[PDB]
């Protein structure tokens, strides 16, 4: 590798539509990538005031098909090289090399993965100067730390880079451990607000249903989510089944991502359910009695919050400034994370199968700083 | 296909043995010369200090196993099979190939690490000893050359290579530079002894730093497209913007050294050419008659061309990390805190224009000696 494809540049031209209008940079819509935080930042979007605001959503890296675009009927499809002045608008920009979208002279840009920033402070600054404007504001909804993605590299910097950007930007953390965690680090926004989580909708209805306790361990496994530690999981539970003498006694079930069954020895598997559905998730939950899910990183995940909130005995990690610990009597917050200390832990909570205390209300109980944000474009 | 295990943490099993005296073991991935740079040579160089009268030393190979050749840098070694429990003073043991196999560990056997996961095994080692000897934990020798958890992204890898500096058993830390060990401090680690050694120039380089230099239009780049965290990506797509941007660039001849790799086109029919890893001397040649240095180090640890590129007279361009700013080291270094292209190419433009040495407050690098002064001082505790 001689480049580096997420900074391909995004060329922009000039627009004569005149109105204030929201941009969502968003790498995908499709169904297939409608998870993480692509659907937290359209659902954010959505609140934006459409009476004040016209609204186009450019996708910078997948295009859809025919099936994603009816998530968005009131969303007219149109191309780069057009250049119309539709209220909702969607625009394909994944292939741009010699191809241009059209920015106008108010367009707003609120920025998602860390390579739609790089490009939106560029665009930015290739506005103001064709205008001859002061720069613009940048909305930039910030889901992770997201050089954490990468290995000390091109990558790394690149993406630490939009976060010390001096132009006029507005940083909504996802959590606010994570905003903490930017604060520490000496990061500067021109404003700072954040969104905490809450319990999934579906979720919530299922946590009074009575919950009959069987002994199953409960496993968030997605290999191809670094940040989750599926491997590290793994061979916590090699030591946990040859350790322990009473393993034979557990289920070890993994739901999140589709993976094949894992032999952990004395003829027991982690068998993989893959994603479920919310409501088969929840019925899981009611009826799993220990959880394991871990989060490299200062957000806290939500699996470990919802389990908690289901009852399950719930082993996490700390990072940095993230202790679930004190967040919830069922979370179990392990320091020192290696496969013997989770297996060690393990052993422990599944002796006391022979809830409690919350500190953790708002999970239960989100954009309210929209309509000030709406203030400041 | 998934990976299920984590390969760095096979199980390194041990067996007991009769060795009665002390014995140092120094745990590294290999002793070939293919691999002989990083800090394999650096903990080697480090743990020929220790007194060999009062210590037997062996080395344990966990990654690679040398051929004839490699071994001809270690005459005075006898090369021994895991299988085998001699009692040589001087001892090389291959243990790459660990499953169903093991290594005479003795009751006195004490341990140097040096890649997380050789630390990741000793401390594992030490508790196996201490309960099969009935015996308190040894202490354990850990030559840190880097914050080795960046060197993943976050991940299974991150977290126990970073679960090695939060062992709580007794841990001696040698940090490679003071800058290494102030970033640990600050994150907040705890050993039960801390030392460090300060970067000191090159030998055979330092026998040319006082020759006279005829200084071309030369931007000499640090290119090591292996080696994530010297950002070559970064350095090239940089370049490119300077080639479009500088009108004047035609005027420049750009070279990168370090690593071999194919010449690569930046416009305007220039190109970053590839010289791979000159000889020190042909370094030293080259470094005389350049102007313009770009050396970037993603990590706290200050990396050594830049350096020695400040230290030939070249004006080096170079990157902040957290508590590094090697600007107030020496007055040739300038050090970006925005590491983009955009800064680079920026940067670079001035420079040259600027070519139409003085300030240094890191003098440790190129005068006393005796780095490893504080070696005998560790032998004291072991
Ligand atoms: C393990 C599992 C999770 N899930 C859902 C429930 C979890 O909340 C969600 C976690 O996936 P993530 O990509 O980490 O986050 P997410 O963005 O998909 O989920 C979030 O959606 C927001 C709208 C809610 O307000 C949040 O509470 C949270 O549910 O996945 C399933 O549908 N099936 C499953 O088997
Ligand atoms: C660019 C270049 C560097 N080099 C050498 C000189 C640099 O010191 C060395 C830097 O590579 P690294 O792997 O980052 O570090 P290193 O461990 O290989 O080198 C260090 O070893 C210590 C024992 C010495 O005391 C130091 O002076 C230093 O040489 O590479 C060449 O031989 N040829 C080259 O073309």
């Amino acid at each position: 590798e001689t480049s580096i494809p997420e900074i391909t540049p995004f060329n922009a031209r000039t627009s004569s539509i005149k109105g204030k209008r929201l941009n969502l940079l968003v790498p995908s819509i499709n169904q297939e990538h409608m998870f993480g935080g692509i659907s937290t930042a359209l659902k954010l979007f959505e609140q934006f005031d459409n009476a004040a605001f016209a609204k186009r959503i450019i996708l910078t890296d997948a295009t859809p098909n025919p099936k994603d675009l009816q998530s968005f009927k009131s969303f007219k499809y149109v191309m780069p090289e057009e250049d119309k002045d539709f209220a909702l608008q969607i625009v394909p920009f994944n292939d741009r090399y010699n191809r241009t979208i059209p920015v106008a002279k108010h367009d707003i840009f609120i920025a998602t993965a860390w390579w739609t920033a790089y490009a939106a402070q560029r665009i930015v600054s290739w506005q103001s100067d064709t205008y001859g404007i002061p720069p613009n504001k940048i909305l930039y909804i910030i889901q992770d730390f997201e050089p954490g993605f990468y290995q000390w590299s091109s990558q790394y910097v690149l993406a630490e880079s939009t976060y010390k950007y001096r132009g006029p930007q507005i940083a909504v953390f996802n959590s606010e451990l994570l905003k903490q965690y930017f604060n520490n680090k000496g990061y500067n926004f021109t404003d700072e607000y954040f969104f905490q989580p809450k319990i999934n909708t579906t979720l919530k209805n299922y946590i009074n249903d009575k919950r009959q306790k069987e002994k199953i361990i409960l496993v968030y496994g997605r290999p191809s989510v670094k940040r989750n530690a599926f491997t590290l999981i793994v061979e916590a539970l090699k030591i946990f089944v040859q350790k322990y003498d009473r393993s034979n006694e557990w289920k070890i079930i993994s739901v999140g991502e589709k993976h094949k069954d894992i032999a952990l020895g004395k003829g027991i598997h982690l068998n993989s359910l893959g994603k479920l559905t919310l409501e088969d998730y929840a019925d899981l939950l009611k009826r799993s009695s220990i959880g394991i899910s871990l989060m490299i990183s200062p957000h806290p995940s939500y699996p470990p919050l919802e389990m908690a909130h289901f009852g399950l005995r719930v082993i996490t990690n700390k990072y940095e400034n993230k202790d679930l610990s004190n967040w919830h009597s069922n979370i179990v917050s392990l320091e020192q994370l290696n496969p013997e200390n989770i297996a060690e832990t393990l052993v422990e909570l599944c002796m006391s199968f022979n809830k409690e205390s919350s500190n953790m209300m708002f999970y239960i109980n989100e954009f309210s700083f929209i309509k000030e944000i709406e203030e400041k474009l």
